[PDB]
């Protein structure tokens, strides 16, 4: 079931622009013991993202509290929130739209990623590239086609999560997580100015790196260069980060950061 | 009101993809005299969308029928038609979803388009560039945040279309059409392989330059280099053509293209 503008529903106006157009965007936070994981941040992203997609919301405090319902009632699982421009407009236009949609749901912990961290990730390069565009660039916005294709690819091979470089050749991420690679006590994350997701997770990773001893570094690189990292990683909210095996069958012989970021990522707000 | 799967209705699953990732296509059509023009062209190019976007449909009779009859009911309009992937998989997985989700409705004819047709097109040149993606190029799939943003940006000028570059800074097309422009007997139309909308209009257009004296050719060009041109043109299913008066200050002189297709435009299939 959903929680649509305050209330249980279970579908949605047609009209509705997420569904035209995809035109708004979403996060998806870890709820444990009741609580949302990292809900600040959760809401502070959609706020950016409303924010750089023109969507105007005053709801804010309405989610919050209805995202903390809906988590003591989950207890232990995954907690997703969409908002879009909502119905209205002629054409693309925007004007005349509103008011925001938003879409509340949580569901129980996903079974895979358990295992996945006691095994490691294996990591295939995608076909798909992502399309470059700093105006929709860093953004969880509902236009996730490339996802999907990213995905449907991925599945065609062995590997867990694709690594997936931008129209320019530029390691960006992978479908749905962030992705770091460590060489000694450098650690590298994809700037994401261009294309992918500013997730919460790797926020939250960059900002524990920046602290610490490790120099964190935000990078323009090719596949060759991150495939010559002593260790991989990658990111999100849910998982909330896992050591990665291999890359193709380039090996990864290091966990230290894994181990650093690991402990770390599953205590936070 | 819409037509889902087959029957009357005003609201979707909120599960289904087109709502969370935009994960579909769509066509809009030209309704006349109760039937819809360019019929076989519209049914065929969400087969090609489908096919590239892995949706398999099995209804391609159904809605064409299904589009036929609404066309008939509303006599004089646009018929849209969309088709998302519909419900189902594991985050951006496509494995288990489905059947897909197929959705018609019809609204009366545009009015801002007659007068826009006896006045002039002004255009300008958009901010926002495409994002480039064979996989994803020449698809009316329903990731179109990049129109509503080079929508919203449009409307921020006095100009009725925008003029399209991608990432590359390559002339691309508008924020909802085609774009055309012609060089003595030369016509010049930006190669949508990386980019854009292949049109319904635009391969219409296309078929009849190829057969006709002008010499038409797909092309990657710049800005500077499609703003040369004697006159420039600009179509959509809708329109079904228009003559450009200007683009930004450039200003364009002749509309015998425009002479030669307008009439040609709104009398096929
Ligand atoms: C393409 C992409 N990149 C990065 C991320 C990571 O961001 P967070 O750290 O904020 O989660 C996601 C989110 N994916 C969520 C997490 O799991 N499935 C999702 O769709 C994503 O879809
Ligand atoms: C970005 C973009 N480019 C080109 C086209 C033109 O294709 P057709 O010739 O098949 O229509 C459209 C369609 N726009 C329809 C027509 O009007 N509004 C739309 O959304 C479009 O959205």
């Amino acid at each position: 079931m959903f929680l649509i503008n305050g209330h249980k529903q279970e579908s949605l106006a047609v009209s509705d622009r997420a569904t035209q157009f995809g035109d708004g965007c979403f996060t998806t936070a870890r709820v444990i013991d009741g609580k949302v994981s990292l809900l600040s941040a959760h809401i502070q992203r959609l706020q950016d993202a409303c924010q750089r997609l023109m969507i105007s919301c005053d709801f804010w405090p309405q989610l919050e509290q209805e995202m903390k319902t809906l988590a003591a009632e989950q207890q232990n699982g995954v907690l997703k929130v969409v908002i879009s421009r909502g119905s209205g407009g002629r054409g693309y236009s925007t004007l005349n739209s509103g008011p925001a949609t938003r879409i509340l749901s949580v569901t129980a912990y996903p079974a895979h990623y358990d295992r996945l961290r006691n095994e490691g990730i294996t990591l295939a390069l995608s076909p798909v590239r992502l399309g470059r565009n700093p105006h929709l660039a860093g953004i969880k916005h509902l236009n996730r086609l490339e996802q999907v294709l990213i995905r449907s690819h991925l599945e065609q091979t062995n590997a867990d999560e694709a690594l997936v470089l931008d129209s320019e050749g530029w390691v960006t991420e992978c479908c749905a997580a962030n992705l770091f690679w460590r060489k000694g006590n450098v650690v590298y994350t994809p700037r994401l100015d261009q294309a992918g997701v500013n997730g919460i997770m790797r926020q939250f990773c960059i900002r524990l790196l920046a602290q610490s001893s490790y120099q964190l570094v935000e990078v323009q690189a090719s596949l060759e260069e991150s495939l010559q990292a002593d260790e991989m990683v990658i990111c999100n909210a849910l998982m909330p980060v896992m050591p990665v095996c291999a890359c193709g069958d380039v090996s990864f012989s290091s966990a230290t950061l894994y181990e650093y970021l690991a402990p770390l990522c599953e205590r936070p707000n």
